[PDB]
């Protein structure tokens, strides 16, 4: 009688610590659908940025390759994907070599910005966050040539700001989900042992 009065007491404890797991195990699948939310947001961004990348025309890529003396607002729009790419020279005699290059069109297909550097995206962030040929108009009113791809650098660097915000909410994510997983299990656990 006094081995089950303690074994009675130690089922209650553990009847309680599994009500607590169990409202715990509650509040972190809020916590998991809060930031599936913020996932979602993110994904679907992505995808706009993969649809500003489908945006390019095969005539506008030549139209920089076919060019010699170009306006200064288009220059400094292709400086933007020349570090992009990992490209430091400036001139645009030189530059349009990588532009002239068939290697330059089936790299915008694939590329993301999550292996991009930090540290030359924070050289993309320093020198593009000055730029009057950010401003989606200067490079409207310069050509429609440097339009769309201009439009897809803009998409791009939005992307990465959007993204330091993406690896801390993903993050998240994965260890709320992993742990309201893990808080369920047990919850069932101790259900069955209580």
């Amino acid at each position: 009688v006094k081995d089950q009065q303690e074994a009675e007491k130690k089922k209650v404890m553990s009847q309680e610590i599994q009500e607590q797991l169990h409202k715990q195990q509650e509040v972190i699948a809020d916590k998991q659908m809060s930031v599936k939310e913020d996932l979602d947001k993110v994904e679907p961004a992505v995808i706009e940025a993969q649809n500003a990348v489908k945006s390019i025309k095969k005539q506008h890529l030549v139209e920089v390759r076919s060019m010699a003396n170009p306006p200064a607002a288009v220059k400094l729009a292709l400086e933007s994907i020349c570090l992009l790419l990992g490209e430091s020279t400036t001139d645009w005699k030189q530059i349009r070599s990588i532009i002239m290059r068939e290697n330059f069109i089936p790299t915008i297909v694939n590329f993301s910005a999550e292996e991009i550097s930090d540290a030359i995206r924070e050289k993309m962030k320093k020198n593009y966050m000055s730029n009057p040929s950010y401003n989606y108009e200067i490079v409207n009113r310069a050509s429609l040539a440097c339009g769309p791809m201009v439009k897809w650098a803009i998409a791009q660097l939005n992307y990465a700001d959007m993204l330091k915000r993406v690896e801390p909410l993903r993050n998240e994510l994965q260890k709320l989900e992993d742990d309201a997983k893990d808080n369920q299990q047990k919850a069932n656990e101790v259900e069955q042992m209580i």
